[PDB]
């Protein structure tokens, strides 16, 4: 069990387990943040844009 | 404050906070299932389809 297509449960309000590959994929973690978008009938979430410089 | 580029924390191991309008969108909540799949640098999570006839 990966991605792509894999069920996972939720939590309570909403908090749902994002895969310890994709935080890492996006190189984030609790305290990071995560850009949310919203597609019809499902859930678009990338890692929040960092702006460093 | 709503959907669409929005936004939010993580947790620790990767439980993010869906929007409670975006579950309330999917029906679901606590003890129900995601579908997780994988973008690129991105994550798609939709509602578990459910098996139910």
């Amino acid at each position: 069990m990966k991605s792509t297509g894999i069920v996972r449960k939720v939590d309570e309000l909403g908090r749902v387990v994002i895969p310890i590959e994709l935080r890492r994929t996006l190189g984030i973690a609790e305290k990071d943040a995560l850009e949310i978008y919203v597609d019809d009938e499902k859930i678009i979430l990338k890692k929040y844009k960092p702006n460093m410089t």
